Order: C-alpha cells, then structure tokens, then sequence
C-alpha cells in the first residue's frame, strides 16, 4: 500500500565519496578502484570560469596539486588525466568499498537517485529524472559538484550522472561518468538556456497505473484513444510523443491491472483537457512524470 | 538551487538490517549492538492476527525458533523478550556496523527517512512525516514490517519508527523503538480507522520560505495577519493550529528571507482561500507539509 518517490539505498555510493580540492576550490569526487572521478572545473578559480581553457589550465597542475581526502585520511595522487569534462585522478589505493559498478549514459525520461554531497560527505538522497531538455531538477548548492546519480540492479551500481553546474534558471546540468555532458551544456559561466521541459508521457502513464494499483481510480474513464489521437493532445500540452516502444514497456502494468495502455492514454487525455478539478492522484495535484514503468514495477513488487 | 524531498543517506541503517523469521512469517529486524529489534507480530500466523494474545503465543516460542540472518550468515539467538509491541532478540554477536544511535519518540509533524526493506534487504529510501493523526503515508508491501524510520545528526542515527501495519485505508502505523505505537493503533487485524489527516501548518510555512529562497515568489502578497486570524482560516481548511512555538521555530527562515512569519501566514491564508489557480510552487500544485523548518534550513545550507 502506498506509493512514494523512492531513491535507491545510498550506502554503496556513500562508500565512494571523497573530497577533492585544487587550489581554493573544493568539490566532491567518486572513488572507484584506484581512480577518483571529479568535474574538471575543480582546477578553475571564479575568474577562470568565464572562458576557461581546460587544457591550458591543466598544464599548471601536477598530481600533488589535487588534494583527495576519504574520510579524514589523505589519498596519494599518482596520476591525472582529463576525459571530456571529468578529471580522473589515479590514486595509490584501491577503494576498499568499491561496489560492482558500471558507467551508463541514460536517455531523457530515465530516473536515478542522487546522493548530494558537500566536502565529500553525504547530506541527502533524492530521486531525479533526466528531463527531455537534458537538464535535471535537483537540489544542489555551491560545493555539491561531483555528487553523482545512479541506479542499482541488485548489487551493481550503474553510475549515470555527475553534477557539474546550475544554469541561470536554477536547473541543473552534468555529465555521464565518461565526462560527456547531457544535452548541449558546457562547463563555462555563460548564457546557457534550457529548451522546453516537456512532460515524460510514458512515466505519467506508469504513475497512473501505480495509482490504480494503490486504489486511486477516480480518473479512470469510459474512453479509449489511438496513439495518433493521443499524440495530437500530448503535443498541445507539451507532453513527449508516445511511441509503440513506450506502449510495449507499459505492457506488464497493463497486464497486472487489466487496463489497456490506450485506455489509460484516454484517461490521461481527459485529465489534460479537464484538469484535476481540485482532486489528487497518489497525494499529488499534478501528473507526476519522474517514475519510469520499471520504477513502478519495482516499487509495487518490492525488488531489493 | 532547487528544493527536493530529500532523505538522509541510508548507509548507516543499511548496515543494521537483518531478516527475522518465526515459523512461516519473515519480516525485517534492526540489529544494534547484540540486540535485534522486530515487530512482535512475527510470531503470528494469519489466523493469529485476528485476535492475538502475544504473551500466550510467545510461550510457545524459544530462542531457536527466531531465525535471524544478516546477509547470508545466521546469527545465534541467546535470548528474547517482548517490550510493548517489539521483540528484542539478543544475539551472540554485536553488529560490527552499529552506528552511534538513539531511540527517539517523535511528535506529529516531524519528518524522517524510511529505509523500506524486504527479507532484511534494502529496497529504497524515502522521506515521511508523522501525520497529525499518528499515521504515516509510506510505501510498504507484505514483508516490509520491521523497516525503520530515522533521522541523522552528523554521525548519530536517531531511530524513531518501526513499521508494523497497514490500516484498511492504505495508510501506515507503527511504533517507536521501545515498541509503543504512534497513535491509538494496535497490532491486530481489526477495524482501525484513522482520524483527520490535517495539514502540518508550520511545515507548509517552512516550505513556502524554501520556495522564496529558491526563486518561487509569485504567491507573496501585500498582506499580514495575526495568529488568531490565521488560525480561524487554518481550522476551516483542516490545517493544524499555529502556535507561538511554531513562529519561534520559523525565526531563522524569517531572518534569512526578511519575510515576517505573520506575513508568510497571510500569503498562506490567501493560497488557501484563492487556490493555486493552476500555478505551482517548487514544482508542486499543492501545499507541501512534509518538510520541517529544520529540514528547510538543513537543505538550504548543505548540512552533511
Ligand atoms: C549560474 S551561471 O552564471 O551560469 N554560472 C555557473 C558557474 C560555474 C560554471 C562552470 C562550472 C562551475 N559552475 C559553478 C556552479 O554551477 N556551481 C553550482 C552551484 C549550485 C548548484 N550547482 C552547482
Ligand atoms: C489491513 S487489516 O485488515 O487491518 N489487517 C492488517 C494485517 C496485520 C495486522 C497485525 C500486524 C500485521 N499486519 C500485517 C500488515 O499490515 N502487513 C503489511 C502489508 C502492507 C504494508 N504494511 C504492512
């Protein structure tokens, strides 16, 4: 009973967080095996951030200039390299708490947990989604850079995000663990505006299935629709187009509830056109889109 | 930038979760020092749950009937006792991962993180609040009993909740770590209806301060009110009465933003009377009440 915005247990990732300092800038690093990954903007001063030339700035940096501390103990840096927008600091000690891990690059609409850190110390964990405009709506202050996003499949942590910046509008941008930004963003203090933050339709549908499974059924109507008809309405409301791949992904939820995917689309179409009328669904007055179909199945089945 | 429903990092609590089985019932236990705490209903069969006599049922149980497994290894039970609605199983091994801890009994309106577990294995973490009717709106399935709620102050985990049951309406009830239920609930499969789930006014105000700090200011109006005038409106909307103690607790948020607490009350009064008009505050279409003033300060300051 009940449906909550749930993050993965963060323990495995807490065991990887370290503090990285270069000059007067301190941010977070991810320590996996004998490598510490961190945003390359750790080498910048506030005056460098306006138009940094990372290759040039890195020439003035040596291994001993990167101070890495895990807990209250210092790690010895024996190498450093830049891969895209991340620095990889080779240390002389493999992280004894390194979990089984992968680096994955997620697609928009995919959700993940963020372990927000400051000074290499965890402050909290929350669930995010990669928006269709490649931003994330996180909760990050100065010092949170290097905090990571991840998913866990039993005992393997798939790291998908590393926090790099906040845009002037308060939304967030970062990279995968190979240092490639999600979206068109760059690690520079410049005019970077996000595109349209459309709603992740397949995720809203998954959450409507979660509401039916949990007893919230008032929005179920007597209508059906087609993908093309639904998509005409979805476009109008700034919702992402629904594809047959999304319908296939919702199949297990459709099977468990006996509600055909296109019927749920028609209910969603009426919610968009009529509004909620002061009513709530799973304690929310808006259509939640940061639960994937996989998250709904996992939460409704108790996957550990 | 940004404000998220954030849970505490769960690592310290993950190191305490064990599986407890008695007969055909398997639930979760909390292993701190050489004691495993778990709901006493682990001794019940589905036929016992209708009108259980826990003292009588416990007579038929011996130490060897409680199977405790931490990871894939079995713990030896050398004693057992019932304290209120929890069982304390003494084991021969102190939990090597026992963090610094306290057992606290929270008041309604207080928030906490829940590490939802099944078979002693963590599945997810989310943030909850003890409702004014002493229920919690969690996400718990069969097997989640024994999952705990907690707060962390630097390195000391204060355990405040242990999950025991779901009411027929899908809301949740549990105890503190001394086995005393929050509210009038009992660990019996019987007619237990919750009282009015009023809104935690002081928490809504704290979240409105968080919205102002994060740029969402559209709801700020040109009015002020008094505690008595505000409370007349609060009663009408099923909001908890606001006291001078709550005003004092909001003082740091009032100071940081320069918005007098009573002025924020007047903004909240207008939001109640006029509604949101299709607008959102911190990405929500309803007034969020599961952030305490302390949570707002902690998140807005980056406490680790
Ligand atoms: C906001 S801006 O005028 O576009 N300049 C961004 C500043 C630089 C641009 C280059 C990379 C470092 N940031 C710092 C940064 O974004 N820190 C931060 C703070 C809060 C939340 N998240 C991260
Ligand atoms: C729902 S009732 O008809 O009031 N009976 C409650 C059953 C017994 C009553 C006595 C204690 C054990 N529960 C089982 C229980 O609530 N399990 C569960 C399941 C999902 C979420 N959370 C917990």
């Amino acid at each position: 009973s009940g449906f909550r915005k749930m993050a993965f247990p963060s323990g495995k990732v807490e065991g990887c967080m370290v503090q990285v300092t270069c000059g007067t800038t301190t941010l977070n690093g991810l320590w996996l095996d004998d490598v510490v990954y961190c945003p390359r903007h750790v080498i910048c001063t506030s005056e460098d951030m306006l138009n940094p030339n990372y290759e040039d700035l890195l020439i003035r940096k040596s291994n001993h200039n990167f101070l890495v501390q895990a807990g209250n103990v210092q790690l010895r840096v024996i190498g450093h390299s830049m891969q895209n927008c991340v620095l990889k600091l080779k240390v002389d000690t493999a992280n004894p708490k390194t979990p089984k891990y992968k680096f994955v690059r997620i697609q928009p609409g995919q959700t993940f947990s963020v372990l927000a850190c400051y000074n290499g110390s965890p402050s909290g964990v929350y669930q995010c989604a990669m928006r269709p405009n490649f931003t994330i709506k996180g909760s990050f202050l100065n010092g949170s850079c290097g905090s990571v996003g991840f998913n866990i499949d039993y005992d393997c942590v798939s790291f998908c995000y590393m926090h790099h910046m906040e845009l002037p509008t308060g939304v967030h941008a970062g990279t995968d663990l190979e240092g490639n930004f999600y979206g068109p963003f760059v690690d520079r203090q410049t005019a970077q505006a996000a595109g349209t933050d459309t709603t992740i339709t397949v995720n809203v549908l998954a959450w409507l299935y979660a509401a039916v499974i949990n007893g919230d059924r008032w929005f179920l109507n007597r209508f059906t629709t087609t993908l093309n008809d639904f998509n005409l309405v979805a476009m109008k409301y700034n919702y992402e187009p629904l594809t047959q791949d999304h319908v296939d992904i919702l199949g297990p939820l459709s099977a468990q509830t006996g509600i055909a995917v296109l019927d749920m689309c028609a209910s969603l179409k009426e919610l968009l056109q009529n509004g909620m009328n002061g009513r709530t669904i799973l304690g929310s007055a808006l259509l939640e889109d940061e639960f994937t179909p996989f998250d709904v199945v996992r939460q409704c089945s108790g996957v550990t």
